[PDB]
């Protein structure tokens, strides 16, 4: 097993940031984030949910500057967090026997946080 | 397998005089024990984020009518932890969904209440 | 299964009151959050595992005042931080057939977050 946590100020996503975004989010996940109601919310509880995700593999980390494009949030339905490794975390996941991991996401006007458990 | 919710809520998200809401969402026993607690504004917020958090370790797109939580329980036992009991509509959709059990757990300061759920299959 | 979340601010822990912080954590955990960046946020995080820990175990509580030193975070030779439990949490959850204890931890500026999965 694995547990991770993560909480985010809402004001620490910079929308207009788009080098930071793109080294961080792919394709898919920006279009989410970006046609949502809250748009720096929504990238707030996505980067939260990469972190949270990391935290679970029981790894060890690339440093404090490595990008978490690797680290996917995709959608069930419509809207629920999944998550999908590639890359480096996925490889680092599977050295780990990671077979799954779960994400959830929240935010308020204080912070986003996610909550991610993972399986062996 | 498996399924996970997280929800943050402010305390003043919820308006203890408003009646017809609390009626809507809580049941007897959770309005008489959020009623009884020191804080009883920030013992509310924190059963609602509980609410949610279970809702989202469901993994369903949405219980089917209304938007009420009231079929999402959670039971309390003194000194002990908090529990979680699914009725009507919830309960069908929680099986449908092939969960067997949902583990809860709350927590509030001075800003903020926050609940954690895991559901297992 | 069992699951915990705390959250705690950052000023509810006054590094000065050398009372409580005997108290509630060990040598080991005093030594790494006195060697942080940030001392208080450190000893928050760790006072939100402890808290999240304990709720995870599915037991009574001895009482909102109750000493928490017996339920030990320990980082080092570690990834992800790992519990250690001793005493009387030792016993409580092995009375409780709890095999296992993850937890994470989060900080912001603001406030200090914790959460923690237990195993049967
Ligand atoms: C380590 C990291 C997750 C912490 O993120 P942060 O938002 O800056 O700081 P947070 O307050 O939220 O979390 C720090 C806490 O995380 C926990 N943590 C540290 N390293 C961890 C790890 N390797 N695995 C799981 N948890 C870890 C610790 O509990 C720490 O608190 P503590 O020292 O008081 O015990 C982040 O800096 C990081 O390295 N992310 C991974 C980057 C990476 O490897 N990129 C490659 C792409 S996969
Ligand atoms: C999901 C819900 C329980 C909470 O949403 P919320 O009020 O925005 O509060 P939160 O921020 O804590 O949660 C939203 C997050 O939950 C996650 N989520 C959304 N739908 C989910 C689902 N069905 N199952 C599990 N998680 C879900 C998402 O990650 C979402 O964040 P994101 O889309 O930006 O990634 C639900 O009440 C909702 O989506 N309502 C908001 C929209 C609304 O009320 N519309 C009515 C029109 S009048
Ligand atoms: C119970 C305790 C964890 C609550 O801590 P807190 O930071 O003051 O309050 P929080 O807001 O974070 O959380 C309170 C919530 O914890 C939950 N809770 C209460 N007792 C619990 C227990 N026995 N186990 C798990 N969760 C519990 C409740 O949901 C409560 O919210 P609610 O009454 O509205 O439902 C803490 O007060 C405590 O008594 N610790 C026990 C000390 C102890 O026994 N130490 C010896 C080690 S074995
Ligand atoms: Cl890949
Ligand atoms: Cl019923
Ligand atoms: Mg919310
Ligand atoms: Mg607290
Ligand atoms: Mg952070």
């Amino acid at each position: 097993g694995g547990v991770g946590v993560d909480v985010e100020l809402i004001t620490s996503i910079n929308v207009e940031n788009d080098t930071f975004i793109e080294r961080n989010f792919t394709p898919q996940e920006i279009e989410y984030c970006s046609a949502q109601p809250s748009v720096q919310s929504s990238f707030a509880g996505t980067w939260s949910a990469k972190e949270a995700v990391f935290k679970s593999l029981g790894v060890k980390s690339l440093g404090g500057g490595a990008a978490l494009k690797d680290i996917e949030i995709v959608r069930v339905n419509k809207n629920a967090p999944a998550v999908e490794l590639h890359g480096n975390a996925k490889k680092a996941a599977e050295e780990a026997g990671v077979t799954d991991v779960k994400v959830s996401i929240s935010h308020d006007d204080l912070q986003a946080v996610a909550v991610a458990v993972s399986t062996k």
